[PDB]
């Protein structure tokens, strides 16, 4: 180990580095991490070393850190338009760490929601789910921290959707925060004068097409769709890829290619509209989408999902 695979790194390749990592996995020692991990993070650039001490954190048995590893490569590819692969990497470490007695905490899950709150819109912008597309755009423009590339597209698509989805009240209060001439001019100048007219004067026809509000899994309160919080039980509510809704207590279903919160009443629609899960990029169809008919399974599954990110892991 400490001299052997240091010789293996003295010769030195990307396969040599990842196999020295696997020798840390064999040895389960961080003094090999003095001779492999140190080599990894003081000899390699931030892309290949990222997966190197991802699987080395698998070696060293730290999985808050490995969750941060795939979180950081995913947020590297989040701010470039490749956020589908970013969602793939975030939930890839979710299942990797769930196979390693851990999982990423709620912060990687909220990065997953920041990504999903702009990803799902493009799957709802043309299926006449314009209401939830515009609302979920409002959600991604609310908690925006990991799409500084998409924030100008996020706000542009949000204001044009809420103009064209009968969400003219949030279109009005987004046009109110479009008084910045940077964001008043990304839309057309005619729409800029329309914005000035509808804000300076009272808004012409304010309206909202609300989302089909679902209910909490734990203690059953019908909260808003896009906020995923069990405020009936003060827990984190499971994350619907279906339409970004809450856990319906009659149409609970998993994400069957990847075993995640879904809701087949709208998850069947979203899989039909996408042809596959837009979160592991794995082929899932309607017959693959299998309903789990007991929402108490998701009650205990969300309790486990909140109460499995704390462990150390396979060390």
């Amino acid at each position: 180990a400490p001299r052997a695979v240091q010789l293996y790194l003295k010769v030195g390749t990307n396969p040599a580095l990842e196999k020295a990592v696997q020798v840390v996995e064999q040895t389960r020692s961080h003094q090999l991490g003095v001779l492999v991990l140190d080599y990894v993070n003081e000899e390699k650039d931030g892309t290949t070393r990222d997966e190197f001490r991802f699987k080395l954190n698998i070696a060293m048995g730290q999985f808050a850190e490995a969750a941060r590893d795939a979180l950081e490569m995913a947020r590297f590819e989040q701010e470039e338009g490749n956020y589908r692969v970013a969602h793939d990497k975030l939930f890839g470490t979710v299942k990797q760490l769930e196979a390693l007695n851990t999982k990423p905490p709620g912060e990687l899950l909220r990065a997953l929601m920041l990504l999903h709150s702009y990803t799902l819109v493009k799957s709802l912008i043309a299926i006449n789910d314009h209401t939830t597309a515009a609302r979920m755009l409002v959600r991604v423009a609310r908690n925006i921290s990991k799409f500084p590339k998409h924030i100008v597209p996020i706000l542009t698509s949000t204001v044009i959707e809420c103009h064209r989805a009968n969400l003219k009240k949030t279109a009005f209060e987004y046009a109110s925060m479009l008084m910045r001439p940077e964001y008043r001019d990304q839309v057309a100048v005619k729409y800029k004068k329309k914005i000035e007219l509808m804000v300076r004067k009272p808004e012409k026809d304010p309206e909202e097409l609300e989302e089909p509000l679902a209910d909490c899994p734990f203690c059953n309160m019908p909260g808003p769709e896009t906020e995923l919080q069990c405020i009936s039980c003060q827990n984190i509510l499971p994350f619907d890829l279906a339409t970004g809704k809450r856990m319906v207590l009659s149409d609970w279903a998993e994400c069957p290619g990847c075993k995640f919160p879904a809701s087949a009443s709208q998850f069947i629609r979203i899989i039909s509209a996408e042809g596959r899960c837009p979160m592991c990029n794995d082929p899932v169809d309607l017959a693959h989408v299998r309903k789990v008919q007991d929402p108490l399974t998701k009650i205990k599954q969300q309790q486990a999902q909140q109460t499995n990110a704390s462990g150390g892991g396979a060390s």
